[PDB]
């Protein structure tokens, strides 16, 4: 029985020195990519064509045409409660076309990229927590490896007495 | 800016979805490192028994 | 008795260099991820829209 | 701007974390390369007592 040996000579040579590894449960729900197989990853990323800036019509579907219509219903607040004529509103309302269709521009190319990664973070922070547990668990294999050199040097100094027979 | 701001938003989902694949991976792989810390204990022991082949 | 034998030897040719390795108990919940399962990592981020700005 | 700005604040978190872990871990190697300091000077001895053996 060469099983109750190789133990009682384990748990016998290296007394004292039993360091305790991880014993996280990585079996759950919350260590795969959050909200499982239904995450907004799983999205259709369409390619981005010219209709995405403006549909070439006002209140549209794009970004030149929300923000173009979101500062016209931010300036029609006021034009409907006083405080402004109607030439002045409309005034105002011309002037921005320059803002908003450069601010359009600079939402629209980065819009995506600033979500992924916000998206591939998270996936790229989900697998540190596991990271974190094998960093836990390559801390005990280091401290192992140093007394496996102290060994190695007890064997090397019993090597010099050897050679010198 | 138009084509280049797709494909960053296409080729990350793949490698988003593969992200998953790869986090499986880091779960298997965590059991590797833990048998890994179990097998150098063993090859501490190892060479602690092979002193005292040496001294005889 | 190789096991005795061995013990002995170590801490014998080894004398006086017995350098000690650290012994930080990291087994508590401060050395995973702060916050524990419950962290804001875990949220869920949408795609960015045209109506966000 | 908005989100990338958490990341880099949540995924320094981790990497803070774990670098206390990376620190326990240099004072694990400082022994190793301590003891493999030692480890060169008795091959020292092995390689200067096998110029005798050579010899004859």
């Amino acid at each position: 029985g060469a099983e109750v040996e190789a133990n009682r000579l384990l748990l016998a040579l290296t007394e004292g020195e039993d360091f305790a590894l991880p014993d996280i449960d990585m079996s759950g729900p919350e260590w795969d990519i959050p909200g499982g197989d239904g995450s907004p990853i799983f999205a259709e990323v369409t390619r981005l064509t010219n209709e995405d800036l403006t549909t070439r019509v006002v209140g549209g579907s794009g970004t030149f045409d929300a923000l173009m219509a979101s500062a016209a219903a931010h300036l029609k607040q006021e034009f409907k409660e006083g405080r402004i004529t109607g030439g002045e509103y409309t005034k105002a309302y011309i002037a921005i076309v320059e803002t908003c269709m450069g601010n359009a521009t600079q939402y629209l190319l980065g819009r995506d990229q600033a979500y992924w990664a916000a998206a591939m973070a998270q996936i790229q922070a989900v697998s540190a927590r596991v990271a974190l547990a094998t960093s836990k668990a390559q801390y005990v294999l280091a401290k192992f490896q140093a007394l496996n050199a102290k060994s190695e040097y007890a064997l090397t100094k019993l090597k010099l007495s050897t050679e010198s027979e």
